[PDB]
This record gives C-alpha cells, structure tokens and sequence, in this order.
C-alpha cells in the first residue's frame, strides 16, 4: 500500500512512517521539514501545496492516509484542526480510487476534557470557518484550551463525516493516544500499532471509531463514557 | 499462545477459534456443545464447571480469554439474557484471573454491543444489580423490566461498564483487558433477530453506513488484534466494530 503520513518526521508519525517501510509499505511522508513533502500545514497554502504534492506523487492514487501533524492559540486550531481536514479533503478523491483505503486521525485524549465541547472555537472549526476559529482561540488566549477544543473538534469531524467517508469506500477512524493504570506511558511505536492495525484489511468493519490507545486511563477517569 | 474461547461453537466465537488456530495458537473452546468443554453458563453451577475445566486444560496458566458466548432478543426470557451475557462473562474473568496473570503477555476481550449504548440502558434498574453482582436480584429486575431487549441492551451497557471499572485490577495483574463491540454481525443470532415477530423491524430498520452487516471473521479479527502484543498499551478500552454505526448515531460521544 502507499500510504500518506503528516507529521512524518518526529514522533508517532516518525514510528508510524518506520513500521510501514520495514512491513513493506511505501510511504509518503509530509511534514514541515525532513520529509519527502516539507510544507506548512497552517497556512492555505502550505496545505495547497502539500496536497498537490502527494497527488503528483501518487499519480492521484492512495491506500492510506495518515495525519499526526500537531502542534499561540490560533496556530494550534490551524494545525490542529484545519491542516487535518484539508488533507482530509483535499486527498479523500484520491483515497477514493485506492485498494481498500483508509485513513487514521491522530486525536488525543484532551478531547475528552471537561468543557471542550462548549468552547465558542469547536462551533466555528465545525462550522469550517478558519477566521472566525481563530479570532476565538485569540480571544481565548490559552494554548492549552485551543488544542484540547481543537482534539475535540477533529475527533467530532472524523465521526460526523462516517457517512460521507462510507459513501467514498474508505474507512475512517481516529486513535485517541494517552499514570495511566498500566504504570507508565506509551512508546510512540505503540500508538503506530494501533494506526496500522486501523489502517490494514484486518479493520476492514471498523469505521468512524474512536480507539484510545492510553494503558486504561480514559476507562479509569471515565468509566461511564463510552 | 493458549487462548480460552467462550462462545466458540456458532458465530464471532467460532470465527475467532478458527482464526488463531490457523495462526498457531491453542484454542480452549467452551460452549454449550460441540466443544471442548460443554458448559452452560447461564447458571453458577455451570460456570464452576467451565472454569475448572478450563484450568485443567491450560494447567492453571492462561494467555488470552475471550468472552463470547451471549444470547439476543430471542432468548427464553429476560433473566437468561442477564445470566449469560453479564454474569457468563463476569464469572469467568472471576475465576480465571489468576491463571490469566501467569500466563505470558495476557490479555482478555469482552464481546460487548452496540446495544450498550441504547438510549436510558445506563439507567435501567437491572444494570445496578449486574454491577453489584446480585445475580439473583438482577434476574428478578430483568424479569420484572418484562422485555429481553432491555436485557439485552442492559447486559451489554453493564458487562461494558464492569470491564472498564476493573481496569486497576487487571492492570495490577499484568492482564489487559478490553471491549469489542460489534454493531450487525451475520451469524445465527443476527438471523434469528432479523425474523423475530417481535424484533424483526427493529433489527432491520436501519443499516450501518459501510451499507451490509460484518462477516463474523471481521470482528474476530479486531479481537486477535486486541489480544495480542500489538495492542500493548490498549487497556479498558471499547472497540466498535459497527461499520460506522455508533459515530452515526451518536457522533460526538467518546
Ligand atoms: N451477531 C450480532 O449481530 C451481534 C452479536 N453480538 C454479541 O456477540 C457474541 C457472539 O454472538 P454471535 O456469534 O453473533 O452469536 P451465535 O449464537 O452464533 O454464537 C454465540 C455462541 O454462544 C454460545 N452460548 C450462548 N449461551 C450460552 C451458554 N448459556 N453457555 C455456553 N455457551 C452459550 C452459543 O451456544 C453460541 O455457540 C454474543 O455475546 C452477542 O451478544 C453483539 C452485537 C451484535
């Protein structure tokens, strides 16, 4: 499979990238620097052009597409939450024509916070209005408030576009990364398991879920959500 | 491994038992017939039996548990529903904890249900008494409910609710353990639903966005997934396996 992966070069996107390569994977990696595609993700352009960069790559044509790219307030809604979706919409015709095609966001359990889901900025990203997000998060002023309304927005957006997704032939999912009670963190190796697993025919029902990969902590803060 | 498989005569379990098996792994099946053990799970006694059975199987050292066996809306009555799908699950991690625990990289998985999430399920009296281990209390609840889809939905909500409660105790024991929860899956039990005089409607009234039901190897799959090592650092969590079913109808709840 070709598979597209943003924020290829650190991190779980870094693990992600490895683990598809050494399983006999091509991997397109997109990230702002030390990557087969270098782009800016929270800027229009910089999504522009990274989008008509994987299509030239992949002769318009993809298996799989990954975004991890994340990082003041209003950078965090526009990487956070629109480089995510315009990669999303930019790639899903391409995603379309590919051989059993799925992609995977990478949330965070911050989306689970208290109170995100009422922040004035989760309406305008779900509303698709950048400037008006961004005015908000501003307004706002914590950058920690803007990337848990912005974990809880995209997680929203993978879900509320199930049908949407179905309708296209790929699957779309989102893994919720993480003392946890398994009494330490993941490795981001872990978290790239749980994307591949997603990503791969044996996740051929599974779509818009939401899987936390964070050694029990959201079962043991939230027993009762699910 | 060796993986102990309730469940595994008919449907996911079946699937499930089939799958590892191909893989390599010892596969204990417990089922009503047509198994390595024969255990009815619906009461205490039977438990006992399938629990013991189990440990002499595996010499006291388990690697994986999968709890499978469950009935739908066609069950005998609304406490059968209870005794299996809740107390049929609980009673074997109960008593295989320990044997789970020594064995190597353990984990167990909980066939739950999209049914969990059934509108006022949370709040259904009969789940209170699952919760606290009142069998008997449960079943008179369920009874008194009247219909065995409100078992059903109550089962699933509380036997989901019991995994993620004991998520400190199974990690204090080196054991993971998680919940896959399938929307339609074509086996027997979807089939018996689809034609139920009662139920049937109901069963038939909407699709899940993929537009068909998950073949039973489909979920057995995302359960070998969470089983095994590829999963290290996925605890107490709910897997749904639904084909886009529960984001659609209830797509900002996670
Ligand atoms: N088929 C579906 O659409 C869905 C099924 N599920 C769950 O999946 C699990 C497996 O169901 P399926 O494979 O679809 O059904 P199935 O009927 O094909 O398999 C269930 C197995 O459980 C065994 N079992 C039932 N009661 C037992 C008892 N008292 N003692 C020992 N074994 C017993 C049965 O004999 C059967 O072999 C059940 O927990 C069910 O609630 C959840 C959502 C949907």
């Amino acid at each position: 499979s070709v598979i597209a992966i943003t924020g290829s070069a650190s991190g779980i996107g870094a693990a992600l990238k490895e683990l598809l390569a050494r399983a006999g994977h091509t991997v397109i990696g997109i990230d702002r620097g030390q990557a087969d595609i270098e782009a800016d993700l929270s800027t229009p352009g910089g999504r522009e052009t990274a989008v008509a960069a994987v299509l030239d790559r992949c002769g318009g044509v993809l298996d799989g597409l990954v975004c991890c790219a994340g990082v003041n307030s209003g950078l965090v809604v526009a990487v956070n939450y629109f480089g995510v979706s315009a990669l999303l919409d930019g790639l899903a015709e391409a995603l379309s024509r590919g051989q059993q095609p799925a992609a995977v966001i990478v949330g965070s359990i911050a989306a689970t916070q208290p109170g995100a889901a009422e922040l004035p900025m989760v309406e305008a990203m779900l509303a698709g209005d950048e400037a008006r997000a961004i005015e908000l998060a501003e307004q706002q002023g914590q950058t920690h408030l803007a990337y848990a309304g912005s974990k809880y927005a995209v997680t929203c957006l993978a879900r509320r576009n199930v049908v949407d997704w179905a309708g296209r032939g790929v699957r779309l999912n989102v893994v919720a990364p993480g003392v946890a009670p398994l009494g330490r963190g993941s490795e981001p190796r872990e978290v790239a398991e749980a994307i591949a697993f997603l990503l791969g025919p044996q996740a051929s029902f599974i779509h818009g879920s939401v899987l936390f990969v964070d050694g029990g902590m959201d079962a043991l803060m939230r027993a009762k959500t699910f």
